[PDB]
């Protein structure tokens, strides 16, 4: 009786899809070529947010539903330690994780945030140090800073590991360490996956959650979602003897606590100087510059060094927006590939579980289906 | 107003400086490297009163340290440095004897078995436990001592005017048998009414040739830190093969007393250090879901003394206005030592809980 579902990829998205499918009664096989949470989800600022999406109201609403889903799922776990919400401070001219530099006036931006219901407040530049006194007074500038007091970041690898553990223990999910090389397709319907050893894993549904590898996973077996990948480098300090509670997104650097005093540092500007295949050396020129910018922002960081550097590729559909759903003329197959995948992961899990188990697409995804990239009329 | 110099900005010095500044002293905190950058940065940091049980007096001191770490949280906004998901502990002296002693003294501990662990942490390999009894400390956890030290130092500066000096103390300034300040390695002098040496394993090196020394028996410790791991583990584990616990965003901290015996004092903390690689293997044997997770960091530190009974926390007899703090369970005791030594310096009231740690006991 039970529907057999294969989820390819165990990142923040695939772990969510697999967990909700298994909870929904499906017999789930999660196929992961590397390790649970070891892909781009391991190299992310991971701000769970809708406030970076003020141009598309429907994309804002999708990201807001993702944010709400991350709060709701915590109730299903014991002592979940993966969603830290101490607040986020965002400057005018800050770079966005979703892309670009935001030069809009903070008061105009705040009016829109209020109208769209996002929890936020403004802080005068001269009052920022009341919240975080170790910020350099010379680094703050003169414009108001947006404070998202209930916002924070995910630990996507810990999240993915916890959901996979629960899916296995509570709902009989199986984890397969293997690399999908293509799909098995019979009469226009996908009937399973083929691994790179030629072995076949049969299923009633296949959900491709392989991130920036989305098209390489299916090869010639499925239509491709056009992608526009970019590289990201993140530097992680040794544990730092500073008091910083909140995430900081200044015109110079994006930085935040990442556990036990460690700091995560990144910059869109510096990403442009990183090659796709650069070695993540601890003395990488952009990692060293990230540390310099962090110390200029918080001078109390003196003598704290870089302990880790990670590099990954962003899954980004060609038009910037999520692609979650079926593709033309291939039954029993779904794909999920998107930027802001941390924000959206939990919601994508419940949305695709509803589609696979009950044939019920969520209305929030209406503007974000893969079909928009293909022919709209019969050829 | 009393002028106090605290040397060393680890978990102990930051606590002493914080409570002294809170108490009205003008505090100068002198740190040669960085706040929280010493042994406090390389610690399992279990806040506990159950390791290496000896006397009820030693338990009461460690328990007061544990309670002080909970109480201090109320003085800070959203403190993120004390994680209490529970601790699980099993061996291959006797664990029942230890469990019974802890229950009799009132410590929150429970005796469970491998089937109970399967419910709490299902990704632990049952083979790693066997039929051994398991002690669960359900309200216990660990500190982030570097984040703690940085937060207390920030608060002391903002709220109470503490000054932080990046400098290396080379000796004490003494006038007619009384300490009147410190001398830095550039020859400059910082004067004060009281000096509290909280330089950890560097305690004797800090004061140099013209000041008293306390006994030390140093040993080396290595800790390996994994990249973020896709496992669900909530609790800290203390097992026969490895002590391992979450350390942030999925990272795991790994260490072992047995493997520490094979580490040299000046070993480079290489990511492929032979004992770091063996720690990773033992961690995967304990939690097989750790497959393909690698080592991301390795840190090495020196412990000044191997057991709590070697500790020297209090005034030093042959020199006035001078205190020292050398501990074994420095994370557990840090907050309490802060309030205890602040009380001595400000009010001349030595806490009786520190009586067994008096440095004067080493001088006849
Ligand atoms: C620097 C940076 C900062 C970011 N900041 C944010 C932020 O603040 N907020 C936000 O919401 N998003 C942010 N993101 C985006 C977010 O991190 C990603 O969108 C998200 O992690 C993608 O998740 P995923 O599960 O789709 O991909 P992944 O985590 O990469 O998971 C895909 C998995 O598929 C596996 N796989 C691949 N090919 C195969 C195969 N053939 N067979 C089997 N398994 C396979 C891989 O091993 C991998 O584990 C950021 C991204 C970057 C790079
Ligand atoms: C592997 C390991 C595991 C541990 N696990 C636990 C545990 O589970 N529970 C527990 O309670 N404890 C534990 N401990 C013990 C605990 O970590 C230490 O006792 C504690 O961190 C010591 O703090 P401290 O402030 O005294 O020393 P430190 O943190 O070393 O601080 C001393 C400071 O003095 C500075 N300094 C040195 N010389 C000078 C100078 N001349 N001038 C100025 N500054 C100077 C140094 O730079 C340093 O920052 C563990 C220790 C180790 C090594």
């Amino acid at each position: 009786q039970d529907l057999k579902a294969i989820v390819v990829g165990a990142g923040v998205i695939g772990s969510s899809v697999a967990y909700r499918l298994a909870q929904g009664g499906a017999q789930v096989t999660l196929v992961e070529a590397d390790r649970v949470g070891g892909g781009t989800s391991c190299v992310s600022y991971a701000w769970v947010n809708a406030c970076e999406k003020l141009t598309s109201h429907s994309y804002y609403k999708l990201n807001y539903a993702g944010r709400q889903a991350h709060e709701a799922i915590l109730d299903e776990f014991e002592s979940p330690a993966w969603y830290h919400r101490p607040g986020v401070l965002q400057w005018q001219h800050a770079e966005a994780e979703a892309g670009g530099r935001d030069d809009n006036d903070p008061l105009d931006k705040y009016r829109q945030l209020v109208e769209w219901g996002y929890p936020a407040e403004l802080i005068d530049a001269r009052d920022v140090r009341e919240l975080e006194p170790q910020i350099n007074a010379d680094a703050i500038g003169n414009a108001p800073v947006i404070h998202y007091p209930q916002d924070g970041w995910l630990d996507p690898t810990l999240y993915a590991g916890s959901l996979t553990e629960a899916a296995m223990v509570r709902h009989g999910l199986t984890l397969v360490r293997g690399k999908v090389a293509g799909l098995v397709v019979e009469s226009g319907r996908c009937t399973g996956v083929r691994l790179d050893d030629g072995s076949v894993l049969g299923a009633d549904a296949v959900i491709n959650c392989s991130g920036r590898w989305s098209n390489e996973t299916v090869g010639e077996g499925a239509p491709h979602v056009p992608l526009a990948p970019t590289v990201g480098l993140i530097a992680y300090t040794a544990p730092a003897g500073i008091g910083l509670r909140r995430a900081l997104r200044t015109p110079l650097v994006n930085m935040r606590p990442d556990g036990a005093g460690r700091l995560l540092l990144r910059s869109n500007e510096l990403d442009q100087l990183v090659g796709n295949h650069d070695a993540p050396a601890l003395d990488h020129p952009q990692a060293l510059e990230l540390l310099r910018r962090a110390e200029a922002t918080v001078p109390a960081l003196a003598s704290v060094g870089i302990e880790a550097v990670r590099i990954a590729i962003r899954p980004i559909p060609q038009d910037s927006y999520s692609a979650v759903g079926p593709v033309p003329n291939l039954g029993n197959y779904w794909v999920a590939v998107t930027h802001s995948g941390v924000t959206l992961g939990a919601f994508i899990g419940e949305a695709l579980a509803d589609e696979v188990l009950n044939g019920r697409p969520r209305p929030e995804l209406d503007d974000f289906r893969p079909a928009r990239f293909f022919e709209q009329e019969p050829a």
